[PDB]
């Protein structure tokens, strides 16, 4: 019995060795090379288990069942079930036999080729063969390819197979004429520090018929990923990778010939996309004649990936940014699905998977504006367009009347002298002011003075109503919006600042819309929907439908009103609710504050669309209504 305990010892041992991959310190826990003992020496058995599970990728050793006794005076036998994973899955079931030597004073395997798989005999082999998954497209809602795969041809000059003196001038020149290319662009490529003699330069992708090839010049067809949106949809979809060694290390089912997600879609569903890898994992003779096959399996494809987006609505919800920073989000608020999530800027996702160089990779991650940034999915302070939910959250507890005026004199107001430098601005200077003139003229003073007279509680009590903390059913990168920073706001300030929607709170875009929705839901929440066969989830009674058909008129207003702050979306001609907001930003980097330009409008009519857009901080004479035209004239025609 104190013999039996440590030859279990040593059994796990050897396995842990096995699992956690130094095969050298299992293979220094064998008995000596001999017969009835250990079949090789130690350093055969270390390149025994590294070629081996090495060729499979075997990782993540687990074993159970574990039973050892005795056969003999020094000689006790062990037996467990194992498992492991390996490129073509998991191996379970597996029926480990073996013996032990208790000679000295330690215990010992005596190692048998058994022991690397259940029945293996001497100078057996293993085999794998494996076949690429092609991985899965991405379409959206009308099947449109957001991110297919295809072959392209790919035109490089041999160093070798060019010329020597003379002849490799002349050859240059031809390499360059008969494909449109400068010739002195293929010298400093084929002299780089890589380059080497028999080599393969990859000069030009081409795109259409192959011409005659001069001497040195030869075509390889490489399997590539493409985007049709590029870089207006390159932050939603993101981008695939060569798959490296270390990603085969954490997850050996991959590829390792194969592509890989980074970034948005295409990271978040990598497994449905990417397939199964088919093959066969066999054991063979001594010549290489097949014995027993441990896992075989057909190779699966990857599923294509339908989504709510508009390709169209995506490409002009992006361009119509031109450029500049901020975001733009598009949905049908009935069902939640999200039409647009426009990001800019961008980067482009095809340069990105097609080889980048480190040149145009570092001015991606040094641009101040971060093109990388997924702005849909960032939380920012959603600025005087959040009036329309403080009015309504006040309609619903009483404290605001839509007839009652205030009366406010001048542009800026504070409670009393104790808050300091900090001043509600008004825009306009209206000194008789309702709810519905604070919400075409964006008056935040209205606002403030309404949150203060309502109170943190009741305040608080109709913003819990919402999705504050909740984490959204999407398959992005997401954190949950807040109210503040903690429970309490513990400063007037902050809640006449929370007001009108500044203040701590953080809400990204898409969070946005969905609690905007409650205004083409008769004041029901519905929750953005990203993937098209998803079933619509909703969350209802969240603001009182007296609120919604006493703040949607007054919308209207905020286009129709010749003093409307988006008046100038009345020339569209088309039944507008909308909703302009600042947001004033601090940042260190700068002395003067910034300033975060947003519009949110939708369909009062059939509630068929909703947009949210943000220019995050804005140029001069810049907005984001004056970027909304084209999107929402789209929208209006599509989605009635």
């Amino acid at each position: 019995t104190q013999a039996v305990e440590a030859g279990e010892k040593t059994v796990e041992q050897f396995v842990q060795a096995l699992n956690k991959g130094d095969y050298n310190k299992a293979a220094e826990m064998t008995s000596k090379k001999a017969a009835n003992k250990s079949a090789l020496s130690e350093k055969e058995i270390l390149d025994k288990y590294q070629n081996i599970y090495g060729a499979a990728d075997v990782k993540g050793l687990q074993i159970s069942n574990l039973k050892v006794d005795k056969k003999d005076d020094s000689t006790y036998s062990f037996s467990y079930k194992a498992k492991m994973n390996t490129s073509l899955g998991e191996l379970k079931d597996l029926s480990y036999k073996g013996t032990l030597d208790r000679n000295d004073g330690q215990t010992t395997i005596n190692w048998q080729p058994n022991l690397v798989f259940p029945e293996m005999e001497g100078n057996d082999k293993v085999s794998l063969t494996t076949q690429e998954a092609a991985r899965g497209n991405i379409i959206d809602r009308n099947g449109e390819p957001l991110a297919t795969t295809g072959k392209l041809k790919q035109l490089g000059v041999v160093p070798s197979k060019l010329g020597d003196g003379g002849e490799k001038t002349a050859n240059i020149k031809a390499i360059a004429s008969s494909f449109d290319l400068t010739e002195d662009a293929i010298n400093q490529a084929i002299s780089q520090s890589w380059v080497q003699p028999d080599y393969f330069v990859p000069l030009k992708i081409i795109d259409g018929a192959t011409p005659e090839l001069p001497a040195g010049a030869t075509i390889q067809e490489v399997d590539g990923r493409y985007y049709p949106l590029g870089e207006a949809a390159a932050q939603l979809i993101g981008y695939v990778g060569d798959i490296t060694a270390e990603d085969i290390d954490k997850n050996p089912e991959l590829s390792s010939n194969g592509k890989i997600g980074r970034s948005g879609l295409e990271m978040a569903f990598d497994k449905d996309l990417r397939g199964t890898t088919g093959g066969k994992l066999s054991i063979t003779d001594a010549d290489g004649v097949e014995k027993k096959v441990l896992i075989e399996h057909e190779v699966q494809n990857g599923k294509d990936i339908k989504l709510t987006i508009d390709a169209k609505a995506q490409k002009t919800a992006f361009d119509s940014l031109g450029g500049k920073a901020g975001s733009t989000v598009a949905t049908t608020p009935k069902t939640g699905d999200l039409l647009a999530l426009a990001s800019s800027p961008s980067y482009d996702p095809n340069k990105m998977t097609n080889g980048i160089s480190q040149e145009d990779y570092k001015a991606y991650e040094e641009n101040p504006e971060q093109p990388f940034i997924s702005r849909f999915a960032t939380g920012y302070a959603p600025g005087s367009t959040f009036k329309m939910i403080t009015a309504a959250i006040g309609l619903d507890n009483g404290t605001i009347d839509p007839n009652e005026v205030l009366t406010i004199n001048g542009l800026k107001w504070q409670k009393d002298s104790s808050w300091g430098s900090y001043q509600v601005t008004a825009v306009s200077d209206v000194s008789q002011v309702d709810l519905k003139t604070a919400l075409i003229y964006s008056d935040n003073i209205y606002t403030a003075q309404e949150t203060l007279k309502m109170g943190e509680k009741k305040f608080r009590t109709g913003l819990d109503k919402f999705i504050f903390g909740e984490d959204l059913d999407l398959p992005i990168s997401m954190n949950p919006a807040q109210i503040s920073n903690e429970d309490s706001f513990n400063s007037d300030i902050l809640l006449a600042d929370t007001g009108y929607g500044q203040g701590e709170l953080l809400i990204n875009p898409i969070q946005q819309a969905a609690m905007y929705s409650v205004f083409a839901n008769n004041g029901t929440l519905v929750y953005p929907k990203l993937i098209a066969d998803k079933e619509t989830k909703d969350k209802k009674n969240v603001i009182g439908e007296t609120a919604v058909q006493t703040i949607v008129p007054d919308l209207r207003e905020v286009v129709q009103d010749v003093n409307g702050t988006a008046h100038s979306l009345s020339a569209l001609g088309i039944p507008l609710a909308a909703k302009t907001g600042t947001a004033e930003i601090k940042e260190k980097q700068d002395v003067k504050g910034k300033e975060n330009s947003f519009l949110f409008a939708f369909n009062p009519d059939n509630q068929g669309y909703m947009m949210v857009s943000m220019l995050e901080n804005k140029e001069d004479d810049d907005s984001a209504t004056k970027r909304a035209s084209e999107l929402l004239q789209y929208l209006n025609q599509n989605y009635q």
